[PDB]
C-alpha cells in the first residue's frame, strides 16, 4: 500500500467544499467559478479548525464539450492551490483539492470531463501532493457502456498514489447492483478486492421523486461494515424539491419539474442537518451537498444554511466522532444480502423506517439505517471481522423480508422498541437524536425518551432536530430549527396551476437572489415553539452557556413544578441552540 495524502475516518471526516467552473466565462479567457468563489479566497475563509477535514472538489459544470478545455482550467486551478501562501505566517501552504473526472457518464454531448484521460490523471498526482482524490458523481440516469470498467481505473489510478476515488451515485436502475457486476461487468468488483481500503462510496440523494434514499443508503453503509469501501457517505442536494415537484413551503398542489432554480432553493435549511444525521449515526463520515450557492454560498461568503446548519452540524462530527465500522458492526442485528431493486427499491422500507416513498427521512430510529449489500457480492470479508459474530446475514428473498408486516415483525424481535411517540428519535451511548420527520406537513410532533430513569419529553414542529446528552450534571442540549422564510420566492402565485407558471427565475438570477436577498437582507423565518419536559428532578434547574444564531431565540423559560418534580422548558427560537441544564434527579 502505497501511504494515504490523508485520513478519511470518524476521527477524521471530511467536507467536501464543490466550486463550479464558469464555462461561459472560460470562454472569455477567465479562469471563475458559479457564483463568485474564488479557489483562495474560499479556502480563506474556511475556518481554521475546519481546515484539517475540508477539501476542495472542483467540478467542470459547462466548460466547453471538447478536448483540452477541463484539462486547461483544472491546470490552472491546481497551479493556483499548490502555489497557496497563507497571508498570516507567510508560508506555503498547498489547499487540498478533489477533482471532478466522471460525470454524465462521461458523455461527450453531457461534459468536458469526457477528455480527462487516466494517464492525465496519474500526471496530475505525481505532480500535485495536494491533489488527495478524484470523484465521480451522478451517472444513475445515464449509465455508460464502460463505466465499471473506468471506475476500476480510477480507484487503481487513486491506489497508485495513495489518493481516493469517491463516487456518488444513487441506486436508481439498479446503479450500485451494477457497479459490483450484478450484469456481468465486474472490472470495479475486482478492483475493490484489491484497492477497498482507497474507495468512498457517497449516496447522492437527487433523484428524490425515484424513493431510492433509503436503500441508497443501507447498501453505502453495508458496502463499508462488509469492506467493500473504504468510508461512505453522502451527497445531499437541495434539488429534490425540484425532482418532487414542491413549491411555496407548505402548499398544496404539486408543479412538476417547472420552477428548478425556485425550488431548490425552497427545502428548509435545518432539513440538511437532518439528512446528514443519517449519515453521521449510522457511523458515514464524508459530506458533500448541492446546490453549492444555497449550502455553502457566494462570493467567498458563508450562507446562512452553511453557517447556521452545516458548519455547525460538521463542527459536532469532529468534536463527537461518529460511531466506528467496529462499534457499528457490534450494533448490527440483521444484515441484509440481495438486490433491493427486485423488492420494491424505496418501498421496501416504507412503514418499516421511513413515512414515504419519497423522502431523505426516517421515522423511527429502532432499526438505525439496516445495511445491506448487492446480490452479486459475498458476505466473506464481513463474516472475517471479530466484530460481526452476532449479526444476523440474510438474504433479501427470505420469507423475513417478504412484506412490510414480515420486516417489522422480524425485526422488532431483534432491535426492540427504546422510546414512544410518533417522532424520529435514536439513541447513541448518553445522547438521544431527536427530529420531527414531516418534509412538507405543518405537523407537530411528540416523543419520550429516557436517560435511565429520568423521562424528557419533547415537542417539535418540522424542520427541527435536537441533540440531548445526559452529562454528570445535567443534561446538554443542541437544538436547531433554523428556517428562513422562501415565500418571497412564490410571490404572485396563490396556487401551484399559477406557480408553475411563474417566469423562471433561472440559474443567474438564483445566484443575483441568493446574493441580494440571502446573503443580505435576509427574510428570517418566524420564531418558533419547542418544548422540552423533565420528569425526576430534584430541584430548579439552572442554564448555563447558552448561545446560538444571533438574534434568533428568545430567552428560554423554564417552569418548575416542586410537587411533581418537574420542569417545562419553552424555547421560541429559529436557529441553531445550545445551552446546558444542571440539575440533580429526584430519588
Ligand atoms: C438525474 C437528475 O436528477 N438530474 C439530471 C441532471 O443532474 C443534476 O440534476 C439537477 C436537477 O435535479 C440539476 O439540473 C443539476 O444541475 C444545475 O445545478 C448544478 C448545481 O447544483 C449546476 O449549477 C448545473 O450547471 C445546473 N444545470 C443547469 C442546466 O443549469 C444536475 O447536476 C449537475 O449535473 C450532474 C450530471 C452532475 O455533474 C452534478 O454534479 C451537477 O451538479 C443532469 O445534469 C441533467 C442533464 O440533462 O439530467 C438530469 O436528469
Amino acid at each position: 500500500e502505497v501511504d494515504k495524502r490523508r485520513e478519511i475516518n470518524n476521527e477524521h471526516p471530511l467536507l467536501m467544499m464543490p466550486l463550479y467552473a464558469n464555462g461561459e466565462e472560460f470562454n472569455q479567457g477567465k479562469y471563475t467559478f458559479w457564483g463568485g468563489d474564488t479557489l483562495t479566497g474560499k479556502w480563506e475563509n474556511i475556518p481554521d479548525d475546519l481546515k484539517p477535514y475540508t477539501v476542495i472538489q472542483l467540478h467542470p459544470d459547462d466548460l466547453p464539450k471538447r478536448d483540452g478545455a477541463a484539462r486547461d482550467f483544472y491546470e490552472h486551478m491546481l497551479e493556483e492551490a499548490a502555489k497557496y501562501v497563507n497571508p498570516k505566517t507567510g508560508k506555503n501552504e498547498p489547499i487540498p483539492v478533489i477533482l471532478t473526472v466522471y460525470t454524465a457518464g462521461n458523455m461527450p454531448y453531457y461534459t468536458s470531463a469526457h477528455w480527462l484521460s487516466t494517464s492525465w490523471i496519474d500526471k496530475m498526482y505525481q505532480k500535485y501532493p495536494n491533489l488527495h482524490g478524484i470523484f465521480s458523481t451522478a451517472s444513475y440516469w445515464i449509465w455508460a457502456n464502460d463505466i465499471e470498467n473506468k471506475a476500476a481505473d480510477y480507484l487503481k489510478v487513486s491506489a497508485k498514489n495513495g489518493g481516493y476515488f469517491i463516487w456518488a451515485e444513487q441506486n436508481s436502475g439498479s446503479a450500485i447492483e451494477k457497479a459490483f457486476g450484478k450484469n456481468g461487468k465486474i472490472a470495479f468488483q475486482k478492483s475493490v478486492d484489491k484497492y477497498w481500503k482507497n474507495l468512498i462510496f457517497m449516496f447522492k440523494n437527487t433523484p428524490a421523486a425515484e424513493g431510492n434514499d433509503s436503500t441508497t443508503e443501507s447498501y453505502m453503509k453495508g458496502l463499508w461494515l462488509s469492506n467493500h469501501t473504504y468510508q461512505w457517505g453522502g451527497l445531499m442536494d437541495t434539488w429534490k424539491w425540484y425532482e418532487t415537484g414542491k413549491w411555496k413551503l407548505f402548499a398544496s398542489g404539486n408543479i412538476g419539474k417547472s420552477q428548478g432554480d425556485r425550488q431548490w432553493l425552497t427545502e428548509p435549511e435545518s432539513m440538511l442537518g437532518e439528512e446528514a444525521l443519517g449519515v453521521y449515526l449510522n457511523g458515514g463520515v464524508v459530506y458533500n451537498f448541492e446546490h453549492p450557492a444555497y449550502t455553502y454560498g457566494v462570493n467567498n461568503k458563508e450562507s446562512l444554511l452553511f453557517s447556521e446548519v452545516i458548519k455547525e452540524f460538521f463542527r459536532y462530527v469532529i468534536a463527537h466522532p461518529a460511531p466506528s465500522k467496529e462499534k457499528v458492526l457490534e450494533d448490527t442485528k440483521v444484515f441484509i444480502h440481495g438486490d433491493y431493486s427486485n423488492k420494491g427499491n424505496g418501498k421496501f422500507f416504507v412503514n418499516v423506517n421511513t413515512d414515504r416513498e419519497q423522502t431523505p427521512l426516517y421515522m423511527t430510529g429502532r432499526y438505525n439505517v439496516i445495511p445491506a449489500i448487492p446480490g452479486v457480492l459475498k458476505t466473506d470479508k464481513l463474516k472475517e471481522s471479530v466484530s460481526s459474530s452476532r449479526i444476523q446475514i440474510k438474504e433479501i428473498t427470505s420469507p423475513e423480508f417478504s412484506s412490510t408486516q414480515a420486516r417489522k415483525e422480524y425485526l422488532n424481535k431483534l432491535y426492540p422498541m427504546n422510546y414512544e411517540g410518533d417522532i424520529f428519535a435514536q439513541k447513541l451511548d448518553n445522547r438521544w437524536f431527536v427530529y420531527n420527520y414531516k418534509v412538507n406537513e405543518n405537523v407537530k410532533q411528540t416523543g419520550k425518551l429516557k436517560f435511565n430513569s429520568l423521562e424528557m419529553n419533547v415537542e417539535f414542529e418540522p424542520h427541527t432536530y435536537g441533540i440531548f446528552e445526559r452529562i454528570s450534571n445535567g443534561l446538554k442540549v443542541n437544538l436547531n430549527n433554523f428556517r428562513t422564510n422562501k415565500d418571497s420566492l412564490w410571490s404572485n402565485a396563490q396556487d401551484a396551476n399559477q406557480a408553475k407558471k411563474l417566469p423562471q427565475l433561472t440559474k443567474k438570477g438564483a445566484i443575483k437572489w441568493i446574493e441580494e436577498h440571502y446573503i443580505k437582507d435576509t427574510q428570517f423565518g418566524e420564531k418558533r415553539v419547542t418544548k422540552i419536559v423533565l420528569r425526576g428532578i430534584d430541584k430548579l434547574p439552572t442554564i448555563h452557556s447558552l448561545s446560538g444564531t444571533n438574534n434568533s431565540y428568545d430567552q428560554p423559560s423554564l417552569n418548575f413544578d416542586q410537587k411533581n418534580h418537574m420542569v417545562t422548558i419553552t424555547i421560541n427560537s429559529n436557529g441553531n441552540l445550545e445551552f446546558e441544564l444542571h440539575f440533580l434527579e429526584h430519588t
